[PDB]
């Protein structure tokens, strides 16, 4: 769920408020997405978007009427390291991995304020 993703990002980037810093950024960081990523961070979000799309197509995910952003899974942050729980069922585990990968990706790429609240004309 979004609440967990927010926590994961903070786990990797302690100084951030993810739902603010990484929302409405570039062409893919936020709800939906289209076009060519404007930078590596935007690309992290495109990959995350693609991961969610793959998830929704999994047999295990079609069983729950909850979208990836509302589907709660279990994970832990410790020493700024993210660990997806073995107690997660197939769908939740896949989503957890998608979020973990994105959180780590976000923490390894540059952040360009110029792309915050990007004109969707550029997408
Ligand atoms: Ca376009
Ligand atoms: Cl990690």
């Amino acid at each position: 769920a979004l609440w967990q993703f927010n926590g994961m990002i903070k786990c990797k980037i302690p100084s951030s408020e993810p739902l603010l810093d990484f929302n409405n950024y570039g062409c893919y960081c936020g709800l939906g997405g289209s076009g060519t990523p404007v930078d590596d961070l935007d690309r992290c979000c495109q990959t995350h978007n693609n991961c969610y799309k793959q998830a929704k197509k999994l047999d295990s995910c079609k069983v729950l009427v909850d979208n990836p952003y509302t589907n709660n899974y279990s994970y832990s942050c410790s020493n700024n390291e993210i660990t997806c729980s073995s107690e997660n069922n197939a769908c939740e585990a896949f989503i957890c991995n998608c979020d973990r990968n994105a959180a780590i990706c976000f923490s390894k790429v540059p952040y360009n304020k110029e792309h915050k609240n990007l004109d969707k004309k550029n997408c």
